[PDB]
């Protein structure tokens, strides 16, 4: 029949990875090849474990902390990274054993306590700001710059910043920006010639971690497709292209205090 | 869930909703043309999205009322509970060569590289009505189209109606039941998103059309169209306002019929 079905190559999984990237690219330019001695990351939703791995080689030690255990299944079986419970980081540190003269902090809304936080002395602290678009009630409950307080003084302060240039999304989190991506994609594609409808790919799949603590099911869900098409005419490369002009509208910097 | 201050809210709409929405908007149209006329025989070509609906709503002025597609897995859509005949094509052209059968209503819902002009030239019905598949103007769309060309054999001596259906201030590419459906939840995901408080919303869509097509599943077919249509990841309770905004935009959708 004159109808054709074509799912892109771009996975759900592949966007992700790429916000990941330029994430990672704007912590590398702020930091301008440093080294340290020991790095604390908390948060390993969505980022926190690409990070570790890339800033290992900048470091002598770095721990990867989160509140809880089961995240632990997405830091691989290497030693060029410890992932830490919370409560486990907070153990070594009142026993003196942790140190870190590099901390970041991925955890965004409700996340790690600026009193906590005040606690350490780094020689660099970056924090990522949560927020995306004006919006009344986000500002409210974010407190990104209470965590940067205890460290203007005395330590350089960075504040990670991601957005879509000239499109809304709600927050910078790796999650909302793919999500935003992909549909916006999808109603770009719909536009192309010959085609009747696009339909983005995508499904709730914090659930599967918070509330179903399975990370492989995750790790399943997030390889889809990112885009589904019902076509005249064969669209692929033109929607590849859709996408990759869509993830290339976001930017990541990192502003210092 | 991920944070103590964040909420993950699902519609109560479900997708299944907003597609019987667009099929009842659509049957509307259908009967405000049709005025109430009582017919001996109605034939309805093309079962899928809304011609099961269609036969069940005519079949209160009709004394027999046959379903007929191409495909015959597609019986799986008509419930055991009625008097619609289902016929695939073939059985129902066996059934033309024996002269059993010669409706005064046809309804050819086919679509796109649907029914064929020559083989509607063998009727002789009282009222013609034919979906027109398209949406906004595509190149590619329009040529492919020939509702016009099956409305030809039957100018002369029946009504002849032609049923139109788009989005208000909206671009959609088709008017079919599950393009329009796709095109209304995904928008409105994208309104829902802009509420003060809200984090993403997900429009929960799937591919719903090859679970018929090709794995012929029309259980699965209907579990899975049966989902919540949006999930929201969200500050505030926004359940009432998402219903809303849902609201709005199915409400944008027109279906009228054309007389020729
Ligand atoms: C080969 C052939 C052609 C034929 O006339 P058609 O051009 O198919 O259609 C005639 C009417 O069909 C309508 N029509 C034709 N093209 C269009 C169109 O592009 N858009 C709309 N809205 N209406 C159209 C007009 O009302 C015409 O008066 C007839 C009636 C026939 O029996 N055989
Ligand atoms: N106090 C805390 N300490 C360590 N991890 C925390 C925490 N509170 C929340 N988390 C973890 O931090 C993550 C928050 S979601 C953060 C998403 C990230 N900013 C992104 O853009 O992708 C989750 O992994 C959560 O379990
Ligand atoms: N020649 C033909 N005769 C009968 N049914 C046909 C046909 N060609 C396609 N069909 C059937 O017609 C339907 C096409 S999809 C039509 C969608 C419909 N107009 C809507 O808006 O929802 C399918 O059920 C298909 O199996």
């Amino acid at each position: 029949e004159m109808v054709k079905t074509i799912d892109t190559k771009t996975r759900v999984v592949d966007v992700t990875n790429e916000i990941a990237k330029k994430k990672y690219q704007a912590i590398r330019d702020f930091l301008e090849g440093e080294e340290f001695k020991e790095v604390v990351i908390f948060g390993v939703y969505l980022w926190g474990n690409y990070t570790a791995q890339m800033l290992s080689k900048y470091a002598d030690k770095v721990y990867l902390v989160d509140i809880h255990e089961f995240m632990k299944g997405f830091v691989p079986n290497n030693n060029s990274i410890k992932f830490l419970n919370l409560n486990e980081f907070k153990l070594k540190f009142i026993r003196g054993e942790v140190n870190p003269d590099l901390i970041v902090d991925l955890t965004g809304l409700g996340g790690i306590e600026p009193e906590f936080l005040a606690k350490f002395n780094p020689k660099v602290f970056i924090v990522e700001d949560p927020k995306g678009v004006f919006d009344v009630d986000i500002y409210e409950a974010d407190n990104t710059y209470k965590r940067t307080a205890p460290f203007i003084e005395k330590a350089k302060v960075g504040v990670l910043k991601t957005y879509r240039k000239a499109r809304v999304s709600k927050t910078s989190g790796t999650m909302t920006l793919t999500i935003d991506t992909i549909v916006d994609a999808s109603r770009e594609i719909t536009s192309l010639d010959g085609v009747l409808y696009a339909i983005p790919n995508l499904r709730y799949y914090e659930g599967i971690l918070f509330h179903e603590n399975d990370i492989h099911k995750f790790l399943s869900e997030i390889s889809q497709p990112a885009i589904t098409i019902s076509t005249l005419n064969d669209v692929l490369d033109e929607a590849e292209e859709i996408l990759s002009n869509n993830i290339n509208l976001i930017y990541s910097f990192v502003e210092e205090l």
